[PDB]
């Protein structure tokens, strides 16, 4: 129905991403449904979203989406637990 | 460009709806361009929403959403930052 250990989760997103340099994140979006969570962000290269999806990973289970350079890059991430 | 107060702000909004009973988050979503917060969530009752606005109230911008009976009661947030 609703998934809320990932809801608890998400709360370790802000300050987690927030850990990465040169990393913005544009949006994000839970689905309770799913129990995903899926955030794009930006940066000026590549090697933000290799340390997020590094960091991500502990704790998540992380897919990361095409990276394409626009001089921004533009990424995703869709999380689901463990 | 992107609104990271709302960013670290979202993070105390899992255990802020979290202590209302009958309140059960199926989505939500942060957009750091807006600097916006859209969550969606349901209930057996109107009480909740009243009791989740008047929370989100104290530290956000909060406008509730049409409220629509299915036995769910259906509705939504927008916050903004204040």
């Amino acid at each position: 129905s609703t998934d809320v250990a990932m809801l608890s989760w998400l709360a370790a997103l802000p300050a987690t991403l927030g850990q990465v340099k040169d990393l913005e994140i544009t949006s994000f979006k839970y689905d309770g449904q799913r129990g995903e969570v899926r955030i794009h962000a930006r940066s000026s290269d590549f090697q933000p979203f290799e340390q997020a999806r590094v960091k991500l990973a502990e704790k998540f289970n992380v897919e990361q989406g095409q990276l394409n350079r626009s001089n921004v890059v533009m990424g995703s991430f869709v999380l689901k637990r463990q």
